[PDB]
């Protein structure tokens, strides 16, 4: 919960995904983060040789041979996104890239195919480098047509519409540039179309890839480079900005909509203030005090946040020896408080470098992580304070080694500071959120069921491996949970069991199986047995109790005696009555057809013949309930009702024969099923698929595990009828394996 | 002056610019919009093979040689925005282009070098060509941070960030891209900017120039590229479209500021929708009907307009074959009603061609401009339409000729629409403001002058070269009303008087003035003259009236008034009463004062002085009114007053000589001052400016006309003291002259 109070302006991040530096997953950036570690790969010069970086320039010793770079640049999935291998190989690899983070943006939100009601814009933006220019002009021209083409994929400016085309995403798509603060630039433009309601997701977030992937730079004196290979911001030993690669993107919802939603909310962005220096500055390239003081009052001013309440400032920090005390004096300033030694700060570029597009974003899904873990990280590369940095006297401490979020900071609010070169500052106000009620004391919960599913048995290979660091990471059963409603389904299938203990047993799969196969559902005679078509396993389910309730509503001005009419009580009276097994049968097997909504058949001997007709709708439930009762007392003047037909995708049986518009009319067969109350169990062969359980059936989580096992299946299990009335909170499942075909850039000078 | 409902949703278009094909100013662009004329150029082989393109790309038969492109791509005024030559060379040719076209759009706001106070956003787009890219990237890299600095002005990505950095502009600037509409995307998030309350201004813009100036393009059947050069929207001979260079940015602020501070304002943007095709439609690359529908409906929707009061729709219309109907069916299809006919469709790249991520504020400006004009223009290359369309059962028609606007369509509402080749589709809910009144009544009253002004005398000879068209379009007495208050004043200065019949006459300069001598404001004596410091001709401004109300009830406390008195009837006893006439100097003085900002003496012949210390404070207000009343009766002794502190600047004089801090104190200099002179040149001489107005003065045009002089003779004047109460409308006045130099493109 958020646990402040809401004005309208609250737009919640509700889900984000990196490429940064050594940082693939959300998880690898937050490890690399919390663990401090500078994130750039220091070469040798046999891979410069390798990346074609020649040796008169390998001798220069102004030419650092580092880089914080991405790993899969040349890596794409083209026939997921839509695209020919032609038309992959002609796209920037910042398209393909931004393409496949933005998808586990949308698929860490638990939208990853249900954007269809929801109104999503994209707001991205991406650096430009020469180099790609150099080699995708400098490839042989040919037609007019194929060059129109190559203009139209191959350019960074159309990679926000290529993003939205191929997801599917109708909203306000801008491909914006700011420089430095274009990600939290487009944030900000994300959170204003949010505010304004333009859309209702927003992916928001840029992406510089630097063509020349494990190449080096050249540091020099008058330009702002670190000099050694490390960026050190507001350290004694500055040495300057360390321009790395990256992609980030988040989504972005309106807090009302995301927290009815049930979205899991890493932070909410509660105030974005954007302005620029103008010639408020000494140069182009110089920083902007005033500016940055302005941006950061006008949002804390925006938030109505006091910066009292500010315990962590994720800084612009280039680690410029210059840049960083014009940037603490600005954020001293602004926090005009006389309170010393509050707020921490931090700078992401400190560990995966400057990123020059995805800058904004890296400060953003860092704060974002900061607040949703309340652990204050260390700030990398950082012994003594920089030597002009009046730190004392200031709100701010530089944290040096990683520690829990304050107690008298509470709630955790945090500032994102982005401070282009252009002139362009954006700082933007997040608020951490309560963390959720786990009410396990680390008790014996259950097994819970993971379904992951992937196009082809590979990546679902590579899913089942993804799955043991995310075990390790989170908890098993909002993890399981997320990828049973939040994750769209596939072909290949498999369930995955997880214990107290962490043991990922995979589930095996159904026996006496046959493809091309109907499924049904069959209920013997009620007057026999006590199974109510495994009710009381569905006891639980906040779908039963829902049809319980319906069948009570139904019943109170039909019936007379009590002991019928209570919900709830039905389990302990369950052998005493017959209307009692009907009626439990009756809500059995609606939750049996909200689960598995393929399931086709029903059927049903005996008296469990009125629970599947009155089920299925072949029959209405209002003879059938007061029929019987009078198979429970009377057995006297049965009254046939009136011929219905069922739900249309639906049909009946009487043993596994479908008594279907062919004899369905008759008194005859009714009558001679229902007054025979024989159960017998149906015949071996009818050409389809019973949902019959083990009968080993004894702890309420087996009925979940066997519907595990026909999700595994062709079925295409609907796991939110499973589940009891406190619902659980979604967080973040597995994200998708591409398949990873490999497009070469075409290098040329 | 609107005459809707203020929902406070509404951004005004106060300030426009372009630099269109055949289009320098918004003028030329609404002269071509109106004639329907084609501004593609075809050229010959020489021309093109002088211009650098192979003769082999000439004789192609696939090859068609034209190109509708701006002119001047190559001119830019490097000192004005505070860039040096080669740092102006490394600028590609869309920053220079644009910063001239965004300052002429602030400019035609009237706040061109006022715009301190207010929060200015830049949401300007850019196009990359590629052709620039093998220019620029063509050129050695010599060094590292060559190629960095090279790197960060040579792109277009920071365009807008240059831009308000050179026009001092500090609200949210971004550079963005939608393609088809990347500029009317930059109008829709400026606008939503202001309404949030983010940046008080919005410059909002876009460009594109393919460097290839003057050079033709490939067509084939697999490209929209038209076959023959022409680009005709709707048209049953639609070959396909045609893409131009160009250029065009908007001023846009929230409506109620934009009515309080008298602002010009073209059309109003209602409400405005962005949206995308998303994966519905083939590819990505194609036109989408259910996206285009849809963002016509929730613009529409969100400026609270029924589309059936819509009297004008500028399309996308790009002039392809296929997504003609696709559009007209979508416009169709998103204006439910069941009219037939009322709205007209209009299409700019008939015009200028698709000017790609400037057609959108192409054809924002276009439709501005006929919501201003309240005149429909003809579609140009129109002659049947296509045979997909159904123009009989549907709410449009294409006007062939230049028609009014419609009565029983007020107030004139217009959409504008761009879709762009990526999927994102802007419409925007456009209304007219209201005619302006003219409230002349057709008579001959005034002459009025018009303040030229440039950094130096070639720039203002051709700003002065300016008015024969400005003043063939516009009104001259707004013309010279926003001269005087929305320009920015420079030292080459020349004063255009205008008589009622419109000749241009350049009014001639002081012939006695001394540069250094600080300016003064001599008040004779008052027991003696019956004319004040001008008074009579002062009385019609609206400070002069303020400050004599002021006065007034400052007044008549403790007048014992023999009711001569409430400042409308001052002229009644001018000949009579000392004390109305000493009132009247003072209100008159201050008003020269306020009026003229660097006077400084205020010398009199004697009972002068207390209306010069009145207005330089060294004697209070109250107490020069109750010792001038002691002058009228002066059958008492004299009276020494106060004597307070003087405010600084304003200094006194006696006859010219600046008398402060050595008698100012005492007793007897105020005696021999009390005592009269009747000398006008009583100092001698001292080499001191006088604002003596010329000895014949009957118009009141002809104060002003001295003003004016004083004006040209390099003093600043606040114009807007001048006026009455009523003041005139702000209008749009003249283009910079920017001095422009040539940087000419690197080769291949």
């Amino acid at each position: 919960e958020y646990a402040s109070e809401m004005n309208g302006m609250e737009i919640a991040i509700i889900g984000m995904a990196v490429r940064f530096p050594q940082s693939r997953t959300l998880h690898e950036f937050w490890h690399n983060i919390v663990q401090g570690k500078e994130c750039v790969t220091f070469f040798s010069e046999e891979e410069l040789l390798a990346e074609g970086v020649e040796q008169s320039t390998l001798d220069n010793p102004a030419y650092v041979r580092a880089k914080p770079y991405i790993e899969g640049i040349c890596d794409f999935d083209a026939a997921f996104f839509g695209y020919s291998h032609k038309e992959a190989q002609t796209l920037d690899p910042k398209s393909r890239v931004l393409h496949e983070v933005a998808y586990h943006a949308l698929e860490d939100a638990g939208y990853a195919q249900r954007t269809s009601d929801l109104i999503t814009g994209v707001f991205v933006g991406a650096s430009e480098d020469v180099d790609w220019l150099r080699r995708s002009l400098s490839q042989i021209g040919g037609d007019a047509l194929n060059r129109f083409e190559s203009g139209i994929y191959g350019h960074k400016d159309l990679l926000a519409h290529l993003i939205a085309y191929s997801l599917n995403l109708n909203g306000p798509v801008y491909s914006l540039y700011t420089s430095c603060s274009t990600s939290l630039s487009a944030t900000h433009i994300a959170c204003r179309s949010l505010l304004f309601g333009e859309c209702d997701l927003a992916l928001a977030g840029g992406i510089t890839i630097d063509l020349p992937q494990k190449s080096g730079y050249f540091c020099q004196q008058g330009m702002i480079h670190s000099t050694d290979g490390h960026c050190r911001p507001f350290d004694s030993q500055a040495s300057g900005t360390l321009f790395g690669d990256g992609a980030g993107v988040v989504v972005l919802r309106r807090l009302e909509d995301a927290l009815a939603a049930g979205d899991r909310i890493y932070a909410v962005i509660r105030g974005s203030a954007v302005n620029n220096d103008g010639k408020q500055k000494i140069g182009f390239v110089a920083p902007g005090h005033e500016g940055q003081k302005a941006v950061i009052c006008a949002a804390c001013h925006l938030a109505e946040v006091s910066p009292e309440s500010i315990g962590y400032v994720e800084t612009h920090g280039t680690g410029t020896r210059i840049g960083d005390p014009i940037e603490f004096a600005a954020l001293t300033e602004a926090f005009d408080t006389s309170h010393r030694q509050y707020c921490a700060l931090g700078a992401v570029k400190a560990n995966i470098g400057h990123t020059h597009a995805a800058a904004g974003v890296a400060g953003l899904i860092k704060t974002a992580l900061v607040l949703h873990h309340r652990t204050i990280p260390p700030l990398a590369n950082y012994q003594m304070p920089n030597s002009k940095l009046d730190l004392a006297h200031s709100p701010f401490y530089i944290p040096i080694q990683p520690q829990e979020w304050p107690a008298s900071r509470m709630p955790p609010r945090a500032g994102v500071s982005s401070f282009g070169i252009g002139g362009t500052n954006v700082h933007m106000i997040l608020e951490g959120l309560n963390p959720a009620v786990r009410d396990d004391h680390d008790q014996v919960r259950a097994p819970v069921f993971i379904p992951l599913s992937a196009p082809s048995f590979e990546q679902l290979d590579e899913l089942t491996q993804q799955l043991t660091p995310l075990l390790a990471t989170l908890d098993a059963s909002t993890l399981a949970y997320t990828q049973q409603v939040a994750r769209p389904v596939f072909d290949c299938r498999r369930v995955i069991q997880v214990e107290n203990d962490g043991t990922q047993a995979m589930l095996a799969s159904l026996d006496n199986l046959m493809p091309d196969a109907p499924w049904g559902l069959h209920c013997p005679d009620l007057r026999t047995t006590n199974d109510c078509t495994y009710a009381q396993w569905l006891a639980h389910s906040a779908h039963y109790q829902r049809e319980a309730t319906a069948l009570t509503a139904l019943l109170d001005g039909m019936n007379i005696p009590p002991a019928y009419c209570h919900a709830e009580t039905w389990a302990a009276q369950a052998n005493s009555s017959l209307l009692i097994r009907g009626c439990q049968t009756i809500a059995a097997l609606k939750t049996w057809m909200n689960l598995l909504p393929t399931l086709t058949l029903l059927s049903g001997a005996g008296t469990g013949l009125l629970p599947a007709a009155a089920a299925s709708g072949m029959i209405a439930t209002q003879d059938v309930l007061h029929l019987l009762w009078e198979m429970e007392q009377k057995a006297l003047h049965l009254w046939l009702p009136e011929r219905h037909e069922p739900i249309p995708g639906y049909v009946l049986a009487w043993q596994g024969n479908p008594i279907t518009d062919a004899q369905r009319n008759d008194r005859g067969f009714w009558s001679e099923a229902l007054l025979a109350d024989t159960r017998e169990l149906g015949e071996g062969v009818h050409s389809i698929n019973w949902v019959r359980l083990p009968p080993e059936i004894r702890e309420d989580v087996d009925v979940l595990r066997y519907v595990a096992q026909l999700w595994c299946a062709g079925i295409n299990v609907d796991w939110a009828v499973w589940y009891g009335t406190p619902l659980p909170q979604r967080g973040s499942a597995s994200a998708y394996p591409f398949a990873h075909n490999h497009y070469p850039l075409p290098g040329r000078v």
